[PDB]
């Protein structure tokens, strides 16, 4: 399938060059997987998540998202314009106020959440979760991380915006996990993004156009932006059968562009997500 026109991010993920603007994927688009949005919450019944996405958890007054973070995640994961897995099932749970904010005990909450709610839906294909949050490090929120991981779900997490050593914030310093750094349109490292050693994978994050609260639109930038991306990207592979919950990170990384980013600090893997379609 081709999407015509569609954000540089889509066509980065399925090309062998950056400056293209087509998005193609196999149609089967990650129908029957399932991508837990852990966040600020979506705004499920915006268009472009066609009744795909419902809110399962909030730890706050409302399940609705009044920040537009989590519905700008989801979108990248699977809105019908702006996702990578278009026919996946998105689930919402609220660990972030509309501040974006959250104590690491909701956190941690959140993701035991997840390793449990699984068993309550259908998702024959496999299971992600997608984690665009993150704060200083902790061996408590990297242990929860590594237990939703070791559950049977693919986890992805934001490396950080710090500039900096991913080794000092969590979760995207636990090994476990797939860590996720942002690249730009001229695949240069995100001036913004953090690097090291813990990095699995870079994906688009600067300037990514996805869905916001209130129905509309609209273009950011972070790490939080990368890991749908990957997240969306391992739906995508596990609806084609590619790989496994527990083996989607090394996979992505296995079957990546490589060598392909600049300013990537020695040390640091030189691999950009990519879906390897041949249409």
């Amino acid at each position: 399938a081709a999407q015509t026109n569609a954000p540089w991010g889509l066509a980065r993920i399925s090309s062998t060059s950056p400056g293209t603007s087509t998005y193609y994927y196999d149609e089967s688009a990650g129908q029957g997987s399932c991508v837990y949005v852990i966040d600020t919450g979506i705004e499920a019944s915006h268009p472009e998540f066609e009744g795909r996405a419902q809110m399962v958890k909030t730890y706050y007054y409302s399940s609705r998202d009044g920040n537009g973070h989590g519905t700008h995640c989801a979108g990248t994961v699977g809105s019908r314009t702006y996702g990578v897995a278009k026919k996946t099932q998105l689930f919402g749970v609220k660990v972030l106020d509309d501040n974006g904010s959250g104590q690491y005990s909701t956190i941690i909450a959140g993701m035991d959440f997840v390793a449990s709610d699984k068993n309550n839906r259908n998702c024959p294909k496999g299971v992600v979760a997608s984690l665009s949050l993150g704060g200083g490090y902790s061996s408590s929120v990297n242990s929860a991380a590594a237990r939703l991981q070791s559950s049977g779900v693919m986890v992805a997490v934001a490396a950080g915006n710090n500039n900096a050593d991913a080794r000092n914030y969590s979760p995207a310093s636990e090994p476990s996990v797939c860590t996720v750094g942002a690249s730009d349109r001229y695949d240069r490292r995100s001036s913004f993004s953090n690097y090291g050693s813990v990095l699995d994978i870079f994906g688009p994050g600067t300037d990514i156009l996805s869905t916001w609260i209130g129905g509309s639109t609209r273009s950011i930038s972070g790490t939080s932006m990368a890991t749908p991306h990957v997240a969306g990207l391992a739906a995508y592979l596990m609806t084609l059968g590619k790989t496994t919950a527990a083996s989607a990170c090394r996979y992505i990384a296995d079957t990546a562009n490589k060598g392909d980013l600049s300013n990537i600090p020695f040390g640091t893997v030189n691999l950009l997500a990519y879906n390897n379609y041949q249409a």
